[PDB]
């Protein structure tokens, strides 16, 4: 017996087109997407070029109308020089993101007044995202306070930075949250096996105690989103690894095992991969789209999933127990079996349908 | 014809005793600040033992009641142990420092939890002062303002800084800082006459930019303050140089230098010096105390000054104007030209004075 889900949504993916397809493209991303049950994504903005002015915004836009298999929204990427440029072109984006530690990523800013230029000037309807670990959570909510708007928090990994959200929310800040698959199912205890290179992302895993800190704080998530991080294991194995992890083919299998496990309920699930996305970031309903999956099926991670061009997964050796059997999207069936079904350019930008636009007050 | 000024206050001094007395005692630090016209102190607590407990205040208490020659308070420390345990010592000391960066200090703390920890449990009517650089201001406002309290700001050094606490200022957040003179005084183009060692100091000498927009903001830096910071020339030289540099003999000739190009008014300088110190850190006058400075007289600083026993100092070569020539404590004269007259012993412990206690509500 099948159980039916509403179409999911991430997000949180790197689908890296332009500029590093060999990791990953709209096409190959899209279809990693469908098999891991998400119908939606919001596609970060750190691509080659990066997507951070109306031009690039043009580019990708036409990449992922080509290549995208599910729907999607495009974020903006916020840059040392383009605060106060992007008015019209921004409601046009997924929202504006704010990378504000060393990462994967023309996106670092040298100066939180940087920050404060973005927050002052970005339309103030339109979601805001950063990357911002430890301390830096403490000072982004500063400057969204000073600013009075609000913020969205991006892979929150540790106990700290969960317990600090939580006091922001007692105190009646506006500000949300997401946490991804790896902080919530790996830790420290895992880097023996990963070893030095597989086992980099940032944020970095987390001891065991972050790990039970952000299951004990769930009711301060919103949001799960996989922070999908494609890079192929020549570049993960090599002698600079960059950080992150592919994670779209096997966010929900791991987190329909918790269910199984009743670490927490499908309402909780569904509220983090669907409701509280759309609420947060605007995003429209998907007319005749929905998921099925298989609760019973136990399984173990192979060494890599069939699609996300990254083949290598560091939850390799996992047992889940969770199936995604079949996707309809808009009406066609999208995936069946490890089969998917529809073709790249099936996609469309959420943004541009009329239920997709942020509502806003007469300017 | 002489100057009379109140007796001048420095807010933040590291005298090395105990633990560090090759680099400084009380009795060498307070000679150095008698003779930069300076009557009153508060000691850092960042000394060996580290000012984190009771015992370690009691011992530093005596040391300083038998060495000091000018009066003072003495700083309790946050570390990683201690929140919640000095409740019954608090009000005896200058207030608590919490160091937040990687600096000359049992005192980083390894979250912002316990950052919240200390501004829960230090008692809500007494100072906390922040070593907190760049992104760190932004993050330590925001903890006082889950907390709902006020904070001191040290050494700013950076436009980036001083521009994030002029916006704090505006929202009305109850914020204050301080500014060293070598933050003033001394830029990157310093660092080639310095060389890499010498140079090494928290916050790091600034840019152009950096030095000008402190300047630019003076209406937004409440202190002065040296950060007088000795460490001796062959550990400063050495193959692990520590940071800091020595400052109580030439911080008011430099700053009445300035006054004398008209940068800012003797008013501007008794208010950062004098006035704004007492009210931050509730710190009692000083009867029958003065200072009596020559304004005409110009020279050049030496390699070293008299008195510290860091016996160098960054400012070597710089052209002065402005003197020290007479000081008064408590009716004694304490300073005359290139002489202290008064004893170690001398000093007292101003908390101790039913003048100096922070008045609370009846707990
Ligand atoms: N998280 C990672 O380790 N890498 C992400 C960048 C990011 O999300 O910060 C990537 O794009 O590779
Ligand atoms: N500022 C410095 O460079 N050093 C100070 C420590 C401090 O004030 O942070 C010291 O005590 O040596
Ligand atoms: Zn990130
Ligand atoms: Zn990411
Ligand atoms: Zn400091
Ligand atoms: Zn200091």
């Amino acid at each position: 017996k099948l159980v039916r889900l509403p179409g999911l949504i991430d997000v949180h993916v790197h689908l890296r087109e332009p500029g590093g397809t060999h990791k990953e493209d709209f096409a190959s991303g899209t279809a990693a997407a469908l098999a891991g049950g998400i119908t939606m994504v919001c596609a970060m903005p750190n691509t080659r070029p990066p997507i951070i002015d109306a031009p690039a915004l043009a580019l990708a836009q036409k990449l992922a109308e080509a290549g995208a298999r599910c729907d999607f929204a495009l974020f903006l990427g916020a840059s040392s020089e383009n605060a106060g440029t992007l008015g019209t072109v921004a409601g046009s984006a997924a929202g504006l993101k704010l990378y504000l530690n060393e990462t994967f990523s023309e996106l670092r800013l040298d100066s939180v007044v940087q920050w404060m230029e973005h927050f002052e000037t970005w339309p103030s309807h339109l979601p805001i995202v950063a990357h911002a670990e430890q301390q830096t959570v403490a000072a982004v909510l500063m400057v969204a306070q000073l600013t009075q708007r609000s913020v969205h928090i991006s892979h929150v990994a540790r106990k700290e930075e969960i317990l600090l959200i939580k006091a922001a929310k007692a105190r009646g800040l506006p500000v949300t949250c997401e946490v991804a698959p790896h902080h919530l199912f790996l830790s420290h205890d895992d880097l023996e096996r990963l070893g030095p290179g597989k086992g980099e992302v940032r944020p970095e895993l987390g001891s065991r105690q972050d790990v039970e800190a952000l299951w004990e704080n769930m009711a301060v998530i919103d949001c799960f989103a996989s922070d999908h991080a494609p890079h192929t294991l020549e570049e993960k194995c090599g002698s600079r690894p960059p950080p992150g992890f592919p994670g779209l083919e096997t966010m929900l299998p791991l987190l329909l095992t918790a269910v199984s496990e009743g670490r927490l309920s499908l309402d909780d699930l569904l509220q983090r991969l669907h409701h509280n996305p759309r609420r947060i970031f605007h995003l429209p309903p998907q007319e005749d789209t929905y998921v099925e999956v298989d609760l019973e099926h136990e399984w173990t991670i192979p060494s890599h999933m069939p699609f996300s061009k990254a083949h290598w997964t560091p939850f390799e050796g996992q047992k889940v127990k969770g199936t995604v059997r079949r996707v309809v999207l808009r009406g066609e069936v999208a995936y069946i079996d490890g089969q998917v079904l529809v073709p790249p350019g099936y996609g469309q930008d959420v943004r541009k349908w009329p239920q997709g636009a942020v509502p806003q007050l007469p300017p």
